[PDB]
Protein backbone atom coordinates (compact mmCIF):
# COMPACT_ATOMS: atom_id res chain seq x y z
CA UNK A 1 0.00 0.00 0.00
CA UNK A 2 2.20 2.82 1.34
CA UNK A 3 5.95 3.01 0.64
CA UNK A 4 8.07 0.15 1.89
CA UNK A 5 10.45 1.34 4.65
CA UNK A 6 14.20 1.35 4.05
CA UNK A 7 15.94 -0.55 6.82
CA UNK A 8 19.42 0.13 8.14
CA UNK A 9 21.27 -1.92 10.74
CA UNK A 10 24.37 -0.42 12.34
CA UNK A 11 26.33 -2.96 14.40
CA UNK A 12 29.76 -3.21 15.98
CA UNK A 13 31.71 -2.89 19.20
CA UNK A 14 30.33 -1.04 22.19
CA UNK A 15 31.00 2.69 22.09
CA UNK A 16 32.92 2.58 18.80
CA UNK A 17 30.45 4.65 16.83
CA UNK A 18 27.31 2.76 15.90
CA UNK A 19 25.05 4.70 18.28
CA UNK A 20 26.41 8.09 17.29
CA UNK A 21 26.02 7.17 13.62
CA UNK A 22 22.47 5.93 14.22
CA UNK A 23 21.53 9.35 15.55
CA UNK A 24 23.39 11.29 12.87
CA UNK A 25 21.84 9.25 10.09
CA UNK A 26 18.33 9.62 11.52
CA UNK A 27 18.58 13.41 11.73
CA UNK A 28 20.24 13.63 8.32
CA UNK A 29 17.41 11.65 6.71
CA UNK A 30 14.78 13.63 8.63
CA UNK A 31 16.40 16.85 7.42
CA UNK A 32 16.51 15.80 3.77
CA UNK A 33 12.85 14.74 3.62
CA UNK A 34 11.21 17.18 6.07
CA UNK A 35 13.69 20.07 6.11
CA UNK A 36 14.51 19.68 9.81
CA UNK A 37 16.05 17.08 12.10
CA UNK A 38 13.13 16.36 14.40
CA UNK A 39 11.05 13.89 12.36
CA UNK A 40 12.58 10.99 14.32
CA UNK A 41 10.75 8.57 16.61
CA UNK A 42 12.83 6.51 19.06
CA UNK A 43 11.20 3.19 19.87
CA UNK A 44 10.83 3.04 23.67
CA UNK A 45 11.85 0.00 25.75
CA UNK A 46 8.23 -1.24 25.94
CA UNK A 47 6.39 -0.58 22.65
CA UNK A 48 3.07 -0.47 24.53
CA UNK A 49 1.05 2.16 22.66
CA UNK A 50 3.65 3.76 20.34
CA UNK A 51 3.34 7.00 22.27
CA UNK A 52 4.22 10.02 20.16
CA UNK A 53 4.45 8.17 16.86
CA UNK A 54 3.14 10.41 14.10
CA UNK A 55 4.40 8.88 10.86
CA UNK A 56 7.85 10.35 11.46
CA UNK A 57 10.32 10.12 8.61
CA UNK A 58 12.69 7.94 10.65
CA UNK A 59 12.19 5.32 13.37
CA UNK A 60 15.20 4.39 15.51
CA UNK A 61 15.43 1.16 17.50
CA UNK A 62 18.26 0.92 19.98
CA UNK A 63 20.11 -2.33 20.68
CA UNK A 64 17.72 -4.46 18.65
CA UNK A 65 17.76 -8.00 19.99
CA UNK A 66 19.25 -7.42 23.45
CA UNK A 67 16.15 -8.19 25.56
CA UNK A 68 15.73 -12.00 25.63
CA UNK A 69 11.94 -11.64 25.96
CA UNK A 70 12.03 -10.05 22.52
CA UNK A 71 9.28 -7.46 22.23
CA UNK A 72 11.55 -5.43 19.93
CA UNK A 73 11.88 -8.10 17.24
CA UNK A 74 8.11 -8.58 17.20
CA UNK A 75 7.18 -4.98 16.35
CA UNK A 76 10.17 -4.58 14.03
CA UNK A 77 8.99 -7.66 12.11
CA UNK A 78 5.58 -6.05 11.65
CA UNK A 79 7.00 -2.70 10.52
CA UNK A 80 8.74 -4.50 7.66
CA UNK A 81 5.71 -6.73 7.15
CA UNK A 82 4.16 -7.53 3.77
CA UNK A 83 0.81 -6.37 5.17
CA UNK A 84 0.33 -2.85 6.49
CA UNK A 85 1.27 -2.65 10.18
CA UNK A 86 -1.25 -0.72 12.26
CA UNK A 87 0.54 0.32 15.47
CA UNK A 88 -1.39 0.34 18.74
CA UNK A 89 -2.26 3.91 19.72
CA UNK A 90 -3.66 5.26 22.99
CA UNK A 91 -6.33 7.72 21.84
CA UNK A 92 -9.30 6.76 19.68
CA UNK A 93 -8.32 9.64 17.39
CA UNK A 94 -5.02 7.99 16.40
CA UNK A 95 -6.13 4.34 16.35
CA UNK A 96 -6.05 2.75 12.92
CA UNK A 97 -3.44 5.13 11.53
CA UNK A 98 -0.99 3.05 9.47
CA UNK A 99 2.67 2.84 10.28
CA UNK A 100 4.28 5.01 7.59
CA UNK A 101 7.93 5.92 8.17
CA UNK A 102 10.51 6.21 5.41
CA UNK A 103 13.52 4.69 7.16
CA UNK A 104 13.98 2.30 10.09
CA UNK A 105 17.41 2.41 11.74
CA UNK A 106 18.42 -0.30 14.22
CA UNK A 107 21.56 -0.45 16.29
CA UNK A 108 22.61 -3.96 17.25
CA UNK A 109 25.27 -5.61 19.39
CA UNK A 110 24.63 -8.97 17.71
CA UNK A 111 27.28 -10.85 15.74
CA UNK A 112 26.68 -11.57 12.06
CA UNK A 113 28.70 -14.41 10.55
CA UNK A 114 15.76 -11.32 9.73
CA UNK A 115 19.12 -10.03 8.53
CA UNK A 116 17.54 -10.45 5.07
CA UNK A 117 15.22 -7.56 5.99
CA UNK A 118 18.08 -5.01 6.12
CA UNK A 119 18.81 -3.00 2.98
CA UNK A 120 21.98 -1.67 4.66
CA UNK A 121 23.84 -3.73 7.28
CA UNK A 122 27.05 -2.05 8.41
CA UNK A 123 29.65 -2.86 11.07
CA UNK A 124 31.03 0.30 12.67
CA UNK A 125 34.43 0.41 14.38
CA UNK A 126 36.83 3.12 15.54
CA UNK A 127 40.01 3.67 13.53
CA UNK A 128 43.31 3.78 15.36
CA UNK A 129 43.88 7.53 15.27
CA UNK A 130 40.49 8.01 16.98
CA UNK A 131 40.48 5.16 19.50
CA UNK A 132 40.97 5.72 23.23
CA UNK A 133 40.64 2.82 25.69
CA UNK A 134 38.82 0.67 23.13
CA UNK A 135 36.25 3.39 22.44
CA UNK A 136 35.78 6.04 19.77
CA UNK A 137 37.37 9.34 20.75
CA UNK A 138 34.25 11.31 19.92
CA UNK A 139 35.76 14.69 20.83
CA UNK A 140 38.56 14.17 18.30
CA UNK A 141 36.07 12.67 15.82
CA UNK A 142 33.88 15.80 16.03
CA UNK A 143 36.76 18.26 15.64
CA UNK A 144 36.16 20.65 12.75
CA UNK A 145 38.54 20.09 9.86
CA UNK A 146 37.57 23.48 8.30
CA UNK A 147 36.88 21.57 5.07
CA UNK A 148 33.86 22.69 3.07
CA UNK A 149 30.68 21.22 4.62
CA UNK A 150 28.48 18.76 2.76
CA UNK A 151 24.71 18.69 2.16
CA UNK A 152 22.78 19.37 5.39
CA UNK A 153 25.86 19.07 7.58
CA UNK A 154 27.06 22.33 9.11
CA UNK A 155 30.76 21.41 9.13
CA UNK A 156 33.10 18.54 8.27
CA UNK A 157 34.68 16.20 10.79
CA UNK A 158 36.33 12.80 10.96
CA UNK A 159 33.18 11.16 12.27
CA UNK A 160 31.40 12.10 9.07
CA UNK A 161 34.15 11.95 6.42
CA UNK A 162 35.48 8.44 7.18
CA UNK A 163 38.71 9.15 9.03
CA UNK A 164 37.35 8.35 12.50
CA UNK A 165 35.27 5.23 11.92
CA UNK A 166 35.47 2.20 9.66
CA UNK A 167 32.31 1.06 7.93
CA UNK A 168 32.17 -2.56 6.73
CA UNK A 169 29.07 -3.40 4.72
CA UNK A 170 27.76 -6.90 5.45
CA UNK A 171 26.64 -8.48 2.18
CA UNK A 172 23.86 -10.96 1.45
CA UNK A 173 25.22 -12.38 -1.83
CA UNK A 174 28.83 -13.39 -2.51
CA UNK A 175 29.56 -12.62 -6.18
CA UNK A 176 26.76 -10.08 -6.60
CA UNK A 177 28.26 -7.68 -4.08
CA UNK A 178 26.60 -4.37 -3.30
CA UNK A 179 29.22 -1.59 -3.35
CA UNK A 180 31.12 -0.55 -0.21
CA UNK A 181 29.75 2.23 1.97
CA UNK A 182 32.68 4.11 3.41
CA UNK A 183 31.52 7.20 5.28
CA UNK A 184 28.40 8.90 6.63
CA UNK A 185 28.04 11.25 3.65
CA UNK A 186 27.83 8.28 1.28
CA UNK A 187 25.57 6.27 3.58
CA UNK A 188 23.18 9.22 3.78
CA UNK A 189 23.07 9.52 -0.01
CA UNK A 190 22.54 5.78 -0.50
CA UNK A 191 19.63 5.72 1.95
CA UNK A 192 18.11 8.84 0.36
CA UNK A 193 18.41 7.28 -3.09
CA UNK A 194 16.76 4.07 -1.90
CA UNK A 195 13.93 5.90 -0.15
CA UNK A 196 13.38 7.87 -3.37
CA UNK A 197 13.01 4.60 -5.31
CA UNK A 198 10.61 3.12 -2.75
CA UNK A 199 8.44 6.25 -2.81
CA UNK A 200 8.42 6.57 -6.61
CA UNK A 201 7.31 2.96 -7.19
CA UNK A 202 4.59 3.50 -4.57
CA UNK A 203 3.39 6.88 -5.95
CA UNK A 204 3.84 6.51 -9.73
CA UNK A 205 0.85 4.57 -11.13
CA UNK A 206 1.12 1.93 -13.81
CA UNK A 207 -2.40 2.90 -14.88
CA UNK A 208 -3.96 6.34 -15.23
CA UNK A 209 -5.64 7.03 -11.90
Amino acid sequence: SRPEPVVVCLRGKSGQGKSFLANVLAQAISTHFTGAADSVWYCPPDPDHFDGYNQQAVVVMDDLGQNPDGKDFKYFAQMVSTTGFIPPMASLEDKGKPFNSKVIIATSNLYSGLNRRFHFDIDVSAKDGYKVNNKLDIIKALEDTHTNPVAMFQYDCALLNGMAVEMKRLQQDVFKPQPPILNVYQLVDEVIERVNLHEKVASQPIFKQ
